[PDB]
């Protein structure tokens, strides 16, 4: 019940909500049908639109009227936008020439310039250089301001669970809006854009930034706003807001646009129907800088122009049904569209399996367009398993597609000629970024980046500290002229053990054999030499990993590889090789085929042993160093010890032989050398982070083996690959990867053919920033470069998408 005959006079668009029963007059209020009697006819005034006119300079001034433009105007906060240019012969902000904001240039009594956040939904990123002859005021601040040419959205690339990380910082999985409908199983409620469960805040996890803010003293102004407002009024709301008080006056305000979205859904990304749309869009955020400009704040405050996600060309016809592929289908609950997630729709149904249901769905017609995953299974870099919330078997469908349960949902719901929500490397789903202000730099472009990122950003623009959250603080640093952060890295926790020779060959009873049986004091100093460290600065680029946990390892040295083996998961965090651009590759020599030897630095305690790998039927075993790629027959030997071995299924082997064998030295050839680091990853409850020893579910048979969930490599070389990765003197350039650990090879349809034709693809699909694997592993890379920290960590965020320009 709302008492809805309280009134809004004096209270048009308050900031503070007031409670139940009584009636609301906040930018909000029509979406809880709470507004006073009165707020339509106070709040909502239209007459004599939004424009002043010569004929309305100096009038006398009319309250019925939705802008003013009378002499009082100026000290009422209250002029249309466009009063000055028409009544004082002054120019619209467009038309004025860029001139650098060196420094705020703000009015007496603002403590810190203010930060406007304008996000537009639905607006792709090549809207900007496509659209640009139509969006002047947009392109002005493109130009004049910091951009980039694309930013990254998260998955899935849907409003609400944009918008929130945003707002957040967090991942979908962990801020907990992880689509546009949801179910907690939990509450047992479900969540839709339509009505009013949305509302309640149990479903809104992290904290957002006006919560930060405000916890923090700093002002907000209201984020969400009524679909039903026009936007000439939100514009003007702002610039009333920007004319408080000091002690009343917002420091960060939000404007949000439908636009282009709810047209790019009608009439595709790029329909002649667009233009209409971006002129509008444009010509709003012309009213919000002549309104700046008119209070003597477009030097002062800082201009996020932001958006969600992009838009794809997605029609009716291309819809995959359920029912083509499952006899079963009445017995699943689906959420359907550009992604599927799968339920059963019974709880009560105990003959429902999720293991029948994939298996339905597995490479079943020749150009299939969705695949199906348990959520474990999907690319780590999508973040998108670890809530209740995102359902156990999930449809990653492909970009142009949809996919429904039936026939009948798709014309008793063509209508729609756009969609989004497809995987976020997706070049169509890339959204933009540009920030206007003097806090941002003048006239730069820089890379690509994630919008988790920009929470960080937007506490530093505000001087707030950032909640927790999945940003990497210092990554953005480049972005700013002043503000900057400046993290230190974080403290090894653990510090190595460096064994030397330890341990007769007749201590090992692990059931390996080598022929090495096989016969200088010219090359004995040099080989013991290699076992201390004497190639390691060819090996190592970077320095040694941190490792940010408590536990028990050993650094091992070889000729041609360095590695950090762990005395508790009884395999290596990590190995590290260089391979340059001249580097041969070899077999592994008929003698040596099944050769596994003891290593006398390791106890047989704390090693590896063949034998459980004979009697485990399911699981054979890999190198991280590959031997592929030794530099002489007798550097060889090494890669083939004990402390080098890690388990693999042999479907997996296939994945990683030919990585190993194949692709390292491409890449090397490609690249001008390149510095590989490889390691397992142990991630049983699938939410991003390095699982402890407990947490381990599964052990090679009858051993204290525990066998990965994935393997990763971070591949760095030169960015300037006129020199070899090993003697580099500038920035780096990275691609990293996390394949996961399968028995099968399902998720790759082509896999009876030749590993040239499937194996890159599937790598390409798992493609991952050094950051992800940081998480995964609790190591922190990169420690010892040339490099500055902020640079660094731009490097570490940086993923390799594979799309095309
Ligand atoms: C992305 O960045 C985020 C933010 O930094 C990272 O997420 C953090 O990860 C931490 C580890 O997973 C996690 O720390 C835990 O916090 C528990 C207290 O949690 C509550 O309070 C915080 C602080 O205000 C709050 O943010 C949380 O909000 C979550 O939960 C509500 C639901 O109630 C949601 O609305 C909200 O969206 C969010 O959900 C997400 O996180 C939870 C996990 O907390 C997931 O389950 C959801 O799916 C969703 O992803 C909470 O309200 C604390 O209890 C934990 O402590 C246990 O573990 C420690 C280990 O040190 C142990 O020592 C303790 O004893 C304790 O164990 C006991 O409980 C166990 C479980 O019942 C039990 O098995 C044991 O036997 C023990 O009794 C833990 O410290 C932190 O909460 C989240 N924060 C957020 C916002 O998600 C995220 O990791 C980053 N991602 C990547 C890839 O890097
Ligand atoms: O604006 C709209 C549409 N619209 C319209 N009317 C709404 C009325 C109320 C609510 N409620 C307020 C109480 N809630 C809330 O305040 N939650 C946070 C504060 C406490 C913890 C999290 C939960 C949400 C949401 C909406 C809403 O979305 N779309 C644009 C937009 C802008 C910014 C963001 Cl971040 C997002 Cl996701 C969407
Ligand atoms: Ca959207
Ligand atoms: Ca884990
Ligand atoms: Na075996
Ligand atoms: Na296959
Ligand atoms: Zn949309």
């Amino acid at each position: 019940w709302t008492a809805t005959s309280g009134s809004c006079k004096g209270r048009c668009f308050e900031l503070q909500e007031v409670g139940p029963p009584d009636c609301r007059c906040d930018n909000l209020c029509k979406s809880y049908s709470s507004c006073c009697h009165d707020f339509d006819e106070l709040c909502l005034k239209t007459a004599r639109g939004w424009e002043c006119t010569k004929d309305r300079c100096g009038e006398v001034r009319n309250e019925e009227n939705a802008c003013h433009c009378s002499e009082d105007c100026l000290s009422r906060g209250d002029c249309c936008t466009n009063y000055q240019v028409v009544c004082k012969g002054e120019s619209h902000w467009v038309d004025d020439d860029c001139e650098e904001i060196k420094v705020p240039e703000c009015p007496a009594g603002f403590v810190r310039p203010p930060l406007i956040i304008f996000s537009v939904d639905g607006f792709r990123a090549s809207y900007m250089k496509k659209g640009s002859k139509v969006m002047p005021n947009i392109e002005k601040l493109r130009s004049c301001g910091t951009h980039a040419p694309y930013m990254r959205p998260v998955y899935p690339t849907k409003t609400f669970p944009n918008l929130y990380t945003l707002a957040t910082g967090l991942y979908p999985e962990s801020h907990g809006i992880v689509g546009n409908s949801m179910y907690d199983p939990v509450f047992d409620a479900s969540f839709h854009l339509r009505g009013r469960e949305k509302f309640n805040h149990r479903w809104w996890g992290g904290q957002p930034l006006w919560i930060t803010a405000t916890k923090q003293g700093v002002r907000a102004g209201t984020f969400f706003w009524s679909v039903s407002i026009p936007h000439e009024r939100r514009i003007l709301t702002i610039l009333q807001w920007l004319s408080l008080p000091d002690n009343e006056r917002p420091s960060v305000y939000a404007f949000y646009s439908e636009q282009p979205d709810f047209s790019g859904h009608k009439y595709g990304p790029f329909g002649p129907e667009m233009t209409n749309p971006l002129r509008e869009i444009d010509k709003t955020v012309g009213q919000l800088m002549d309104g700046l400009k008119q209070l003597r704040l477009h030097r002062c405050v800082n201009v996020i122009f932001v958006g969600d996600h992009g838009m794809e060309d997605v029609t009716c016809d291309r819809t995959e049904f359920l029912s083509n592929y499952l006899t079963n289908v009445d017995d699943i609950t689906l959420v359907p569209g550009t992604l599927g997630r799968i339920r059963a729709k019974s709880i009560n149904n105990s003959k429902y399996d999720p293991k029948t249901i994939i298996a339905a769905l597995t490479c079943k017609k020749p150009d299939q367009h969705f695949k199906p995953y348990m959520k474990q299974h999907l690319p780590k870099r999508l973040h998108y398993a670890n809530n209740r919330r995102i359902e156990d078997i999930h449809l990653l469908v492909d970009r142009r597609w949809h996919v429904a349960r039936k026939p009948l949902d798709v014309y008793k719901k063509c209508f729609f000629q756009g969609d989004h929500g497809f995987d976020n490397k997706v070049n169509s789903m890339q959204t933009v970024f540009v920030g206007y202000g003097p806090t941002f730099k003048y006239r730069t472009k820089v890379p690509p980046f994630e919008n988790i990122e920009l929470y960080n950003v937007m506490c530093d623009l505000l001087g707030l500290k950032p909640a927790p959250n999945n940003g990497t603080h210092g990554s953005l640093n480049h972005l700013l002229r002043t503000n900057t952060f400046r993290p230190t890295m974080p403290d090894e926790v653990s510090r190595p053990n460096y064994p030397g020779i330890m341990y007769l060959q007749s201590e090992f009873d692990l059931g390996c054999t080598c022929d090495d049986k096989v016969e200088n004091k010219l090359e004995e100093l040099n080989k013991r030499l290699h076992t201390k460290g004497s190639t390691k600065e060819r090996h190592l680029l970077y320095g040694r990993p941190a490792v940010l946990y408590r536990t028990s390892y050993d650094i091992l040295y070889h000729t041609d590889f360095e590695s950090g083996y762990s005395e508790i998961f009884l395999m290596p965090l990590w190995t590290s090789y260089t391979i340059s651009k001249q580097a041969e590759v070899s077999s592994i020599p008929e003698h040596l085929t099944n050769c596994v030897r003891p290593d006398v630095r390791v106890s047989p305690g704390f090693s590896q042993n063949c034998l459980a790998y004979k009697n485990d039927k399911q699981m054979s075993y890999g190198f991280l160093f590959p031997p592929y790629l030794s530099s002489s027959p007798e550097a060889k030997y090494d890669a083939f010890l004990v402390t080098n071995m890690v388990p693999m299924y042999p479907a997996f082997k296939r994945v990683w032989a030919y990585f190993q064998r194949v692709l390292v030295k491409k890449y090397a050839s490609e690249r001008n050398g390149v510095n590989v680091i490889s390691g397992p990853i142990f991630d049983y409850n699938y939410d991003g982070l390095r699982d402890t020893e407990d947490e381990i579910k599964q052990y090679v048979e009858g051993s204290s083996i525990p066998v990965p969930t994935h393997y990763y490599s971070i591949i760095t070389s030169c960015l300037d690959f006129t020199q070899p990765a090993d003697k580099c003197d500038g920035p780096l350039s990275v691609s990293s990867f996390i394949l996961p650990h399968r028995p099968d090879n399902d998720e790759s349809c082509n896999s009876s053919e030749d590993e040239s034709k499937w194996v890159e693809e599937l790598m390409k699909m798992h493609t991952a920033r050094v950051r992800d694997i940081e998480h995964l592993t609790g190591l922190d890379f990169y420690r010892k470069t040339s490099r500055s920290y902020s640079e660094i960590l731009t490097l570490k965020t940086y993923l390799h998408t594979y799309e095309s320009e």
